[PDB]
């Protein structure tokens, strides 16, 4: 479905080359995240099957009301906007993070990247 192929356009990079603000600004923009400029965004890296799997219980468990949280961990990195302006250039700041990550999960997969925790 289109949720899901729009979470992992906004939230996920398998193997990011660096994770440094270089990344964030250059990501940010291939994904289509900088009209404007978002103002935080998280990347899950690694394989695609365990973030899915988050979605059942194989790597996942019930959090929150309707949210659901990792039972492993993940490399992940947050990208903060730098400054006030919201039109480009859009700055960000990379925070090369690691830990469980909270979705919501729609007839198997994740449609939604709880981004409270970033």
């Amino acid at each position: 479905n289109s949720r899901y192929t729009h979470f992992l356009t906004q939230h996920y990079d398998a193997k990011p080359q660096g994770r440094d603000d270089r990344y964030c600004e250059s990501i940010m923009r291939r994904r289509g995240l900088t009209s404007p400029c978002k103002d935080i965004n998280t990347f899950i890296h690694g394989n695609k099957r365990s973030i899915k799997a988050i979605c059942e219980n194989k790597n996942g468990n019930p959090h929150r009301e309707n949210l659901r949280i990792s039972k492993s961990s993940f490399q992940v990195t947050t990208c903060k906007l730098h400054g006030g302006s919201p039109w480009p250039p859009c700055q960000y700041r990379a925070t090369a993070g690691f830990r469980n990550v909270v979705v919501a999960c729609e007839n198997g997969l994740p449609v939604h990247l709880d981004q409270s925790a970033a």
